[PDB]
């Protein structure tokens, strides 16, 4: 009895919010009882999965059954039509109690007026069997052709199929992350295949109603008395060749109703192929945008290089810097770390600098709170070999830690080491000079952040003082 | 008598400014009297709505009347031509007094020179009936063909139609918000349909003037003596098949003037179809850009994830954070709140936090000025379960309020609660530790903003002191 | 004698810099004398304008002269060929002394090696008349066909035409601001027209060399003995119909060399039409980008509106705010004013606020230096009616000036007025409350900027004190 | 013996990191011995370069050999098939020991399960010769047609070719900077040419198996007894004309299997041509984006100009300012200098201002450390002529240096400087400076100036002496 209520699911959590909002929605459904179908409930799922398959089966089978078969009084055809009319009438009956997303669950007022204003007439016309009525109520050939065109009123179920497919596609952008362009283009492919299947049946249907004049292509190809499969094959070939703008026959089409159907199918095919090109272009432009932005940024850089007329060796030095800095990846490290929360930043920086945790003895013994408080305030820097990181007699600004590479002070030291220590404490000038031997990834620490961390932790101040005196002894 | 002046309307307000600027424009119109038509006045509306319909009627009917009908001396055709010449001459007469937007309302100088420099000759040629003049002044078949080609000079009214349609489209981007690409593409569709309707009439017109040679397609299909409708149908089929690049006849076109018309229509159709593909692509790329930017941003995030070689569980934790933070929506909350004004921000934050207003007793009794002054300085934050928001023995930085979820301090508390209070007042370390039990939306308050609000309001300082002492008792 | 040197022009100033850099380049040219042609000099202009016209004339006329005419020994044809060979040999001779932009003006070393490495062979082959040599040196039909194919070596002048057209197009992005896509697409249109004109001549040329077999289309259409114009017309129709993917004949092409030419022209036409669609799409997407960014920004805003589930009246209030703030224009007022210089900002703000200059008596008497020093520090703000700008008992933050609209303090005041005065001086709370009656554009002044301007100007401090005492009297 | 290990190369450095990480990967390979092939090693290079050429040769030659030739028992055809089966079986054998990038080098567990889960069946089917088996085991015409369709199972080597081409293309985005769209579009061109070459062979193959009915196009064109080259030419013309949406014959195709092949090739050609248009559009939009952003920015500027209804002379003054400021180049000087490191900034500013170094005597004698410390804190500014840079009786804010142009206060040209004494005296502006031409200037802020004086005390006295000299002037 709870199947009319929306259950607790991932889409339910992402739409309603917490479990309490889901319970509020369930109580709003339970305001009335067995009169309201919530539009996110599993009953609408369990119904629409049936109705989509039935609608696809009818929209494929029904024109082939109308146009190509001669004796329309076969029993399983009548059984199939009766079943289709039954389910598509029960669908409207269940629609009457259903909810409407704009979620207006007011049953006696909003539902009835929203149907009678928007989408009751089309579903009502497509639901009921019109041809059986005129058969019961009622020059026989005009009557039979009239009943055939009336039986073509079943084709308005397409408008309901489109509505349910768009409701599904609005649902499954949220339970699964899907590229939008893929959904759009497979929707368009289904529409195009369906339209070509219509035009085949139509271009056989029109010479049927005129009792095959000698001007029509069926009489010219002498294929009146073949089986329905081969006639369907030739008609579909003709329709697809008009639709993809080919050029079908030897002669121009002579009969006047052939000309206008031809022109109609040509226009429809040209517009559908144009929209298909558009969707394919929009899909292709969204494949390697991360690599494309890197390309645009380097175009911008060499534009700036050209503006100041820089030398060639400097230009390739810049190029090597970008190749060993970004590695073809155009990411904004500031905004991504800004969009996150604090524990995510802590976990990321721990995973990136557990090597610096492991090699350094000062981080081996201290509290991990202190370790994270240091690590959250570093900055990643990359140097090229031959460069002097710190020159002697500087102002003194920053400390450095060593991720990779080895560095030479004119006394060499490899990765896992550190320098820039004592000049922050003594506040003096730079004692020795540090060179870059290779590409060396470094993390840097600002002095204001350093004093803030020392204000947060007094014992590591004495630890740095002891290791600075040891460094002075070295 | 005020219909020459621009009235007070929505476009009038968005162009001129206040009502006073509209009155200044009305006085500038009333500088002269019954000699100037302001280009935004309702008289130009009331005139152009007639003239567009007349121009469309002529540009559809006139070639069909020229080419297909034999006896051109029928009375209602002459009546129709006389009416068309009358209205399109009166249009030029009313153009003489009209205003010109660049609004140059100087009648005797700017209007006359701007016509005689830019667009007087084309309207003058398209206005007057040339063929009736040569009929009055004046081997009869060459004369009749000469009059037919002279009567084709009516087709230069297209240049006026384009000018008025662009003036309308420049108007209605401002009274109604319209997607620009839709306007462009329906303008192009109208142009393409009109060009195909020209080419049908033209490809029947050329074998008319040569008295139907046996090489032409009309003689080959033996359709000289059919009605004009069927001839128009076959000619339009031929023109559309050349235009959409199909391939029309059995043979190659034999007569030399057929070949060049064929090649001309093929080139025109290829270029029009190319521009149609371009407009369709530009329309499709502007449908789901909000969802596309979210996709690009997450591609950027997983690019950054790949750059530091993060583990899988961390990567899916980041993915869950974005799914429960942005919900597929790529919006910039900083810039949108920055572009607004202060009362809009106040109304938005009141509607988002009236729940926090309702549950908290401290906000229930105080002045709503104080309530808004608190609420404008919050920050929205989202945590994942298991995370520790405040760890014991911290520095003490911020207060938190609880939108959703429940939180556990190791003493549980659900939504509508608050914490982080006493550490701002005591300026000490963190007493207890707070965990996250679920996804919990929190609003955070900075201590500097907190002290500023206390400086603005002294009594709530004592209120916070009392509730902090109560919290210490707890 | 100075025509070899680059003169002082707009492109010369935008490339070289000042007049002194132009004189340095002129001295670098005058390092040698009458041996170097600078590539920006007017002599290269005066030469290339001739050579482009000659190259276009040859690339149009020469295949029509080779393929369609029978007697190739007519005198003016020989005169035309001798003139063409003369000018295209003199072009290579003048190329030897010319300069090369990469500007390497080193004549004996860089020019000779850069020709013999890159582009000497193609120009040498296309320069000299090959067929006259084999005619002087030398089954006559094989010899004549051999001379015809040798005379087709003139077609390599296309590579020189492309080089000079790209050098021109690189020049005229700088003297005139041109949309790049227009240049690209007209270059492509010229290339496509030229290729179709080649294929017409080629598809007549191949049945010439086989003495018109009965399998070829010329013999089938029985058009061997027509004039050259009609043969050229049918050949061009055949080539264009293959190129635009149409379908030409009744039968499939029977002869084997016809099939491969057909397939070649089909592939070339398909690729050219694809690139034409691409250029048209890229041109269309760059037309109304300013209006498109406004559309995307409002999509973003209503996305944010949907995220917090805002009410409808609030949503339309936001919509009215944007309509009366930006007017469909997506401009960044911060970055544009940031990119300018100081006197440009001063001139812009003077033109926007001379009304506030004129109505205010305090700005009427003071120094215009003081006036600009005030005006450069304002901020433009827009309010909706009913809003309260200043509520009584505020903290006191800012002064306001009134561009448009009228405002009511509960004592009304219209545009050109001002308020927010005395609370900056007294540093107290807000005395009276100000409402918004209409849309009212306001300029706001911050108190820190206000005190800075008072520090710059001491007498206007006393002026504000007097008018504040007058306001207190009011 | 080290060819199974990944050597020290540029891609190796850009993937692994330092030389030590390369040695760690080499030790991880050397965990086992002569049982593991590392997927970046030169042996996989030396193997795949052979296998791509063999796969292309087979995918071109084999359908032409099957469909058009009558006697399929010629010796060099059998030799060619035996060689192809040999190398494509040895490829699977060497695949068994190979590594897999996701680098899972675990040989007995990850490799076997990853093959038997993902890509063992297709390579196994495409490897072994099926037709020779049915020939050994086994109305002869049905048997021969059955063997022909079984010999068409060689065509599944395309799936391996695609995998190796994508592995190569993933490698060479890193050793060479390549535009991605060019790689995509040449991959698509190769695929389209291959598909058209398939459809030609197929549309001749189907009337072969029906012993040429009179309804087929071969019998209608009376070309059964021509050579194989001319038959291949007509079949390829028919296939390409269906593929590029042309319209081939006089009549509609009469036989029912012709109709469905026609419709299939038409659909395939339409989709391939659509994707080709898409790739061409995406390539064209990425050519002159630097010039396009300048265009969009100036559209934005004239939008702002229109919003405040500015006069024409002001608008063209703004236009001249942008033409002499950016020169059509839409670059962000802040972010580019921000993304670099400190020595790169120092080298760039030295190369841009060595003229100011050379003309100024105060920079001629001082330490180059001081020179760079001054030069890193300048700002580039551009003025229009007639403008007054400093008006008399100002507040006093900044110093200026002169890159180009000449300025009139007592005139002075490029290489000069002003704005000096008002920073020291902290007073108002003494004289007024005009702009005579377009003049590029570098500006110096007073807070940065006092910071540099705090870093260097002797140049303080140098500025004091030259300021007293300026007062004497
Ligand atoms: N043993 C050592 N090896 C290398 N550098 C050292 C040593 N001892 C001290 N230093 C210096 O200690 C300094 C601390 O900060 P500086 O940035 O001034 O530069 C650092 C190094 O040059
Ligand atoms: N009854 C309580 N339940 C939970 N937390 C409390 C309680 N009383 C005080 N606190 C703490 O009060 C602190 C105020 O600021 P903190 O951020 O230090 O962390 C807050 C809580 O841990
Ligand atoms: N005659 C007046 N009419 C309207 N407002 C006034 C008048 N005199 C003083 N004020 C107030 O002067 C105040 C100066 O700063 P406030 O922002 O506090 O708000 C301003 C006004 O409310
Ligand atoms: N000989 C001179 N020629 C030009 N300007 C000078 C001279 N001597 C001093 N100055 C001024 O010195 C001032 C220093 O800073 P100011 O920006 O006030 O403006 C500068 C100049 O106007």
């Amino acid at each position: 009895g709870t199947l009319l209520q929306p259950t607790v699911n991932k889409f339910s959590l992402r739409v309603f919010g917490s479990h309490k909002a889901v319970e509020i929605e369930q109580e709003r459904v339970k305001s009335a009882g067995a009169w309201i179908i919530h539009p996110y409930s599993d009953f609408r799922f369990y119904w629409d999965l049936i109705m989509l398959l039935l609608m696809v089966g009818n929209l494929i089978v029904l024109p082939v059954g109308i146009t190509f078969f001669k004796e329309e009084n076969s029993p399983p055809w009548i059984v199939f039509n009766v079943l289709s009319d039954t389910f598509f009438l029960l669908d409207l009956v269940l629609n009457f109690r259903t909810g409407i997303v704009v979620e207006i669950l007011l049953a006696p007022r909003a539902i009835r007026t929203r149907y009678l204003r928007t989408w009751f007439l089309v579903d009502l016309i497509s639901s009921i069997p019109v041809d059986y009525i005129f058969l019961v109520v009622e020059r026989a050939l005009r009557i039979v052709r009239f009943t055939k065109i009336l039986s073509l009123l079943r084709l308005l179920r397409l408008s309901r199929l489109i509505r349910y497919i768009h409701q599904w596609e609005e649902i499954f952008h949220m339970t699964y992350d899907l590229a939008s362009a893929v959904v759009r283009i497979f929707n368009l492919i289904g529409m195009m295949l369906l339209l070509c299947h219509w035009d085949g049946c139509l271009q056989f249907l029109v010479p049927m109603l005129q009792d095959f004049p000698p001007d029509c292509w069926v009489s010219i190809n002498h294929m009146v008395n073949h089986s329905w499969g081969r006639q369907y094959s030739h008609a579909l070939f003709k329709a697809m060749s008009h639709m993809l703008c080919i050029g079908y026959g030897q002669q121009a089409p002579v009969g006047m109703p052939d000309v206008w159907l031809t022109m109609l199918s040509m226009i429809v095919g040209a517009t559908c192929y144009a929209m298909f090109i558009g969707h394919a272009t929009a899909l292709i432009q969204s494949l390697d945008s991360s690599r494309r932005q890197y390309q645009e940024k380097y175009k911008q850089v060499e534009q700036y290089m050209s503006f100041h007329k820089l030398p060639a060796d400097t230009r390739q030095r810049i190029h090597e810097y970008y190749e060993h800095r970004y590695q073809g990846k155009m990411f904004d490290e500031e905004s991504i770390l800004g969009e996150l929360s604090e524990p995510l930043r802590e976990e990321i920086i721990n995973f990136t600098c557990r090597g610096l945790v492991a090699h350094m003895p000062l981080f081996a013994h201290a509290d991990p709170s202190f370790v994270t408080a240091v690590l959250t305030k570093l900055r990643f820097e990359v140097f090229q070999p031959g460069d002097l990181v710190v020159r002697e007699g500087s102002v003194g600004r920053k400390m450095y830690f060593i991720q990779h590479g080895l560095l030479s002070v004119l006394t060499r030291l490899t990765d896992g080491s550190y320098f820039g220590e004592i000049c922050l404490l003594t506040r003096g000038r730079r004692t020795a000079s540090v060179r870059a031997d290779t590409y060396c990834r470094l993390y840097s620490l600002s002095v204001d952040h350093f004093n803030a961390v020392l204000e947060e932790f007094p014992m590591m101040r004495r630890a740095f003082e002891t290791v600075a005196m040891d460094r002075l002894l070295r």
